[PDB]
């Protein structure tokens, strides 16, 4: 009724230019602020560079077209699902239990859509208190044999199928300007959306918003979670 | 049809005089013994000190009874995650690529059954080349809030999945035994097992087997076998023991045949 879903982009979590590269410090720090929030979220994380380095490598988006992608898939596989380990480790050690839940594990995917078939499972485990992390992935795919799955369609499937009340998007950024602020210094911020960026209009309400907010800004999500307004950019309407 | 279920038991994958402690190098020599076969495999690994110590101090295997068990359950389900991708890093290294599936995070029990509703994530896995890892863990359940998966019930559930040609479990015996080795100098090897040797181990007529430890080892054994499937018990432990069972050649081990 009054869930937070939060997404960790991998940004913020990574160091998006040296592969492997987890930012423990800062994730420890969101991981306080959603604590000291007091609210009820459930979170969801990018990949990053446990994804995004070795994908662009072997050109996992574009599917299965030789067998060489077979390992580096594999590969990437393996560097989310130990992400998702480092970022469940700085949840726990904050009192909120969490368990990593990887959409190429369980789930699959179609004309670049995740398809959930069972929901069942990860519904149990929020009903248990033991809150389902899911997170981008490359995850089977039904005609391209694989597919990469994105943390903001998680967010997408997960906003669908729980029904929260706010949607948070935390980046490296302090939200959606006219063009990339570390190209272009001149751009400049873009407060409210209502008419890259796609997304936070399909989550949203008559009630329910969506935000974009810098998660290298301290104690700006607390503020955010405790409903204080802040830096950001906000969407609205439907 | 030539795949080989193996489960690499948490006896020997981990430590377990020590809480959280990996074997990297029984796990880096079994992968490599693995990959030295040339056969088609496919792994199940156990929990051990990754998911036992933490289970046994919060009786995690009596179901959900206070929220105190909550954040237990969590660390378990993290440390078996934790514990997976370093069994999948060592298969990785060996040029066998694997990926984690974590039952408590794809599948729910429900009596004491593991139930696998959805299978298509599983079989695309294996038909990409993939090796789909399932491991012991802590798994929702629809009565008693959450339950313990074993590797072995892991391992029944992908053996009516695949139908493979053999059946290898990897421990720190060299194989079944009368008794507890470790406490009973008198325990004497068990090299065959049958359902005519099946049915004599319900009877004790001393007392000194109340739990059926005996006849619960030998059917997790005889229910991987059938008219053609043999199963396998295999020391670990012992270099090249299992590479050498792999490639058909006959070493010390404990033999189930014939089915239930
Ligand atoms: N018009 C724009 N406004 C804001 N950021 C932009 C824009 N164009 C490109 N970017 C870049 O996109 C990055 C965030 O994208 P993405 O990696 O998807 O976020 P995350 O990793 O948090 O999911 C920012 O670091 C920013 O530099
Ligand atoms: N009849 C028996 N035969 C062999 N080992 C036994 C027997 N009874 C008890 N044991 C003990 O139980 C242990 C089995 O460990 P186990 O929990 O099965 O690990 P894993 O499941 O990871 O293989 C052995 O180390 C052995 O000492
Ligand atoms: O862009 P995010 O951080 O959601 O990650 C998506 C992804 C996952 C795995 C490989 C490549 C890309
Ligand atoms: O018996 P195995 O080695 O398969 O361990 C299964 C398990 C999982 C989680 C907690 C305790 C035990």
């Amino acid at each position: 009724s009054h869930m937070i879903l939060i997404k960790l982009g991998g940004s913020v979590i990574t160091d998006k230019s040296e592969y492997h590269k987890f930012n423990k410090e800062t994730v420890s720090r969101l991981a306080d602020e959603i604590r000291r929030s007091g609210q009820d979220v459930m979170v969801v994380h990018g990949a990053g560079s446990f994804g995004h380095v070795i994908a662009k490598k072997y050109a996992i988006q574009d599917g299965h077209v030789d067998d060489g992608q077979i390992p580096a898939a594999a590969r990437i596989m393996c560097d989310t699902r130990e992400l998702s380990s480092m970022v469940v480790e700085e949840l726990l050690a904050q009192g909120i239990p969490a368990v990593s839940v990887a959409p190429g594990s369980c789930f699959v995917m179609e004309d670049g859509k995740l398809i959930v078939d069972n929901e069942e499972p990860i519904r149990r485990l929020a009903d248990l208190g033991i809150m389902p992390v899911m997170f981008g992935d490359v995850v089977p795919d039904r005609k391209k044999g694989f597919a990469i799955v994105s943390g903001d369609q998680c967010m997408e499937v997960l906003c669908r199928m729980f029904d929260p009340e706010k949607v948070v998007f935390v980046s490296d950024i302090d939200g959606l300007y006219t063009a990339d602020p570390k190209t272009d210094k001149k751009a400049r911020l873009i407060g409210e959306v209502t008419r890259k960026m796609e997304a936070m209009l399909r989550m949203t309400d008559r009630n329910r918003r969506c935000y974009l907010v810098n998660g290298n800004a301290p104690n700006r999500l607390y503020s955010l979670l405790k409903g204080e307004t802040v830096t950001c950019t906000v969407a609205k309407g439907g």
